[PDB]
């Protein structure tokens, strides 16, 4: 009875970076990434309970990683931008979640980024496949980070052979991003829609650092829940004398307790709606 | 070898109301429409091939029997109206449809009304059922004829327990009216929009013996054809001195051709598509 699903999205990025580039690999052993990494890592594993001061140290450990190897990666790695950094906070919610099997009371195979199923569609061949064995499409759309399950969804035709495919259902999606700014936000405005008609009790969240946005009204339909981790919009980033506020602990810990709430209910509960009047509670 | 594929929905629907309403009985056996019904079935029974003639021959058999029974099933059935007439044009695709096997060298299992496939959803009760054996749902629309294959979809969790769905896959959709209106041209047309999602191959058609629209546009977003087998507008069916133009065999034929020549393709063929030099034919 434990879980041992942990994953490490970015120490795995960096392991393939180091081996895929070699001048990444000579700036990770010159700059320290590694062990600044590992300290990370060993820092997060050690902190086990996951009250108030809990998840604040674990986002004090977060900010002291992103301070160390933020600035390498920026200065010092061109392409290798979007190919390390943005694997950091999914790693790091691999963390803050690793611990939830005893709460919620089963072994939770999914806890990383995957693919979450968003359709099934038939395009057979021509008619006879399509009597004997139709060929078929399951659409699923990458997510930075997915609590969730894995099933095996099996077609079989008048030909009596199954074609199975193995896809995830999430329970939370969660992306993540450096910065939000327009065509991401309406990128996962679209994501949302299909989605919540996939699976309807996923709850879904984008978190970023930093706000990009200009005067533009954003659709915010079927999104859960958007953080801005540093309360700072991005073109302060540029100024002469900025300093970027930290990962503010308080939101990780109002995000922490949403996920955990969401877990732990009964999505759709006729008898409860009833009692109370309203098919959805605080 | 063979076919053997006909399921009479509207004698089955006679039938029913017959035993399920007795003052229906009574009507029927007073006018004659269950032998007027048996003369049309055994006629287009008789009609055994599929050329130009042929055709014309079984919508003169069609003519015939809505020429006998609709002013029985309009003056003196009152209740039974979309209870008994829709059913006629679907047993009469039934008829045209029933000699397909040999031509289309498979054994297709519907030609029928049914529920065609339209997509697929995650609802689970809890997260403990999400991980074990996630609950589902498969969405489907009924139309008024299918021609298509029926499949099994199986879903497993971590329990490996399956469960079984039959779904049915459609190559051609028919919607069968007696008037097209708007508000059933709206519906038809949203329907169109999930079908082609859920089955980008399947040919939709609506097929309308009257046109009852304003002077409002329609839209007819993927909408393969919509068919007017009369001519007609429905406003002239309440006149002094109408009468009823007779179904347009000429339509029929057209249908019938365009159905088979959708059939006994490849729907999606690379190799076709690169030397032709485009994707859609005529």
């Amino acid at each position: 009875n434990q879980f041992n699903p942990l994953v490490y999205t970015h120490g795995g990025k960096l392991e393939r970076k180091s081996k895929k580039d070699k001048t990444a690999s000579k700036v990770f052993e010159e700059f320290g990434v590694m062990e600044a990494y590992n300290c990370w890592k060993e820092a997060s594993l050690c902190i086990q309970q996951r009250d108030k001061d809990s998840v604040l140290k674990l986002v004090a450990a977060l900010n002291t990683y992103k301070d160390a190897v933020e600035p390498i990666f920026d200065s010092r790695l061109n392409s290798a931008q979007e190919v390390l950094q943005p694997s950091i906070l999914e790693e790091f919610f691999e963390y803050l979640f690793s611990r939830i099997d005893s709460i919620v009371g089963v072994n939770i195979p999914i806890r990383h980024p995957a693919k979450g199923y968003l359709s099934l569609s038939f395009n057979p061949h021509n008619i006879e496949t399509l009597i004997q064995s139709p060929e078929y499409t399951v659409r699923a759309k990458d997510h930075d980070f997915i609590i969730g399950g894995s099933a095996k969804l099996t077609i079989q035709g008048h030909g009596g052979e199954g074609e199975t495919t193995n896809i995830v259902v999430p329970a939370v999606a969660i992306e993540c991003k450096r910065y939000l700014e327009r065509n991401m936000l309406d990128e996962c405005a679209g994501t949302a829609e299909r989605l919540k008609r996939a699976t309807p009790y996923c709850l879904y969240f984008v978190v970023a650092e930093y706000l990009k946005l200009d005067d533009g009204a954003p659709e915010l339909t079927e999104i859960d829940e958007i953080y801005i981790l540093r309360h700072q919009r991005n073109s302060e980033r540029n100024k002469p004398g900025f300093k970027p506020n930290p990962i503010d602990g308080e939101l990780i810990w109002d995000l922490y307790q949403e996920v955990m709430n969401h877990l732990g209910k009964i999505w759709w509960d006729p008898n409860s709606a009833l009692q109370r009047g309203k098919v959805f509670n605080r």
